[PDB]
């Protein structure tokens, strides 16, 4: 196994337990554009932890419909499972994310 880790955080929060949720790997920092057509609350659970931030309370999405936003897409169901981002250059949407510490 051993596959390299796509690392996440939060920025922008009121606190260091919520934000808008940014990724990298190997690395630069950029916003995560997600791409879900239902909303779940699977790798929200998984940032939250991994921030140690203790479980997700809520999420909401931001930047819909702007086709100039732009940040780094993860093609898998967690982000955990994925050893690689691509750049997404127009239609970002983002994730805010309120943890429970």
């Amino acid at each position: 196994a051993f596959q390299p880790k796509v690392q996440s955080r939060l920025v922008g929060g009121s606190s260091i337990c919520e934000g808008t949720v940014e990724v990298r790997q190997g690395a630069q920092w950029a916003a995560l554009c997600d791409s879900s057509s239902a909303r779940s609350s699977l790798r929200w659970e998984e940032v939250c932890r991994e921030q140690q931030c203790g479980s997700v309370n809520s999420y909401r999405v931001l930047d819909a419909g702007d086709p100039t936003s732009r940040g780094l897409f993860c093609p898998h169901q967690k982000l955990s499972q994925c050893h690689e981002l691509w750049e997404r250059n127009s239609y970002c949407k983002k994730v805010f994310v309120t943890c429970q510490d």
